[PDB]
């Protein structure tokens, strides 16, 4: 049985979930993160078998720099419904091809050769729609308190990471001990 205050913190200000009705789960993340990277073998398999009543979202860290050059390119390929079919390449291309990704036409570029309109991931990235994903993203970040990655936050409440966990395979565990914690809740 895990422990609140060891393994996971509860966040004493809940935040709101993106789907209301289903229970979250979060993975804070940036594609140029060596541990997200090196995770991704471990929670990508389990994100996709999760039940009926679990909302699975990955939500890029807006930390700065680099980071939110990344994490705008995730939010532009989401907007566009093509983020899940090019997500592992995208990961690749940084760990594994050197390739930066760090300017939109760097990212269109690349990201053409894996079937992606250049001119509407321009258009998208650019838009007034993503300024406001970017805000939204950074000010959950804000309010789940979190300071790196990869980490996980559970329906709004419950925060914690590989570490806290004690490794990548307890971290699921954990994530499914408080998926059912949420389950079992009243309504």
């Amino acid at each position: 049985d895990y422990t609140a205050g060891k393994e996971y913190v509860e966040l004493s200000s809940p935040v709101p979930v993106s789907q209301p009705g289903k229970i979250e789960v979060v993975e804070l993340f940036w594609y140029g993160c060596p541990h997200c990277y090196a995770f991704e073998p471990t929670i990508v398999p389990w994100s996709e078998k999760l039940p009926a009543d679990v909302h699975f979202v990955r939500l890029p860290a807006l930390f700065g720099g680099i980071w939110n050059v990344h994490g705008q390119m995730f939010l532009t390929l989401i907007s566009m419904g093509v983020e899940h079919d090019v997500h592992n390449a995208v990961f690749e291309a940084i760990h594994k091809e050197h390739k930066k990704l760090a300017t939109p036409e760097e990212m269109a570029d690349f990201l053409a050769g894996k079937g992606v309109d250049k001119e509407k991931f321009l258009s998208t990235y650019n838009s007034f729609a993503i300024k406001g994903q970017m805000e939204k993203a950074k000010k959950l970040a804000m309010a789940y308190q979190v300071t790196g990655v990869p980490t996980m936050v559970v329906n709004g409440k419950y925060r914690f990471d590989i570490g806290s966990a004690g490794g990548p395979e307890e971290t699921l565990k954990l994530a499914d001990y408080l998926i059912e914690k949420e389950r079992a809740a009243a309504k």
